[PDB]
């Protein structure tokens, strides 16, 4: 679990969005596993606008932050789960690191701000859904 709060927006994994997120929907993309909903309160986070390929993410299944080197956002095959059929997930960044399904929503940050959130993983890998291209989050 986990979300990004920026301005009047809440960014979550689409597969973990609540009834309230869908009732206040701004934008969603099943191919990216992202959903953005509107909030009444001003958010605590700021978004990176950079090409960083190193950062630190929070891993709730270890209660720890880990440093990662990650690939540029790209189209990657993701095996079927209870939430989605087997498909290519877009704007996904891979890295070597521990992650379990409940870790989705953990934030990845670089020196510039929030880069993305945990969305995929397994077998010593962790995948992050990028949010740096979503320029409208800042306005
Ligand atoms: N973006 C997706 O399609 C995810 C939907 C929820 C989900 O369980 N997965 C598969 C999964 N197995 O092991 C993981 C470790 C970390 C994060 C996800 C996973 C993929
Ligand atoms: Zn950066």
């Amino acid at each position: 679990s986990g979300a990004i709060y920026v301005g009047n927006y809440r960014v979550v994994n689409r597969h973990l969005a609540t009834h309230n997120d869908w009732a206040n929907l701004v934008w969603e993309d099943s191919s990216r596993d992202l959903l953005v909903s509107s909030t009444t309160a001003q958010g605590c986070d700021t978004i990176a606008r950079c090409d960083c390929q190193t950062g630190v993410y929070y891993c709730s299944s270890r209660r720890k932050h880990y440093p990662v080197s990650f690939s540029k956002p790209s189209l990657i095959f993701v095996e079927a789960s209870e939430y989605y059929p087997a498909r290519y997930q877009s704007h996904l960044m891979l890295a070597v690191g521990h992650s379990e399904p409940g870790d989705c929503g953990g934030i990845l940050r670089c020196q510039h701000g929030v880069v993305g959130i945990v969305s995929t993983g397994g077998n010593g890998l962790v995948g992050f859904a990028d949010v740096r291209d979503l320029l409208w989050l800042d306005e």
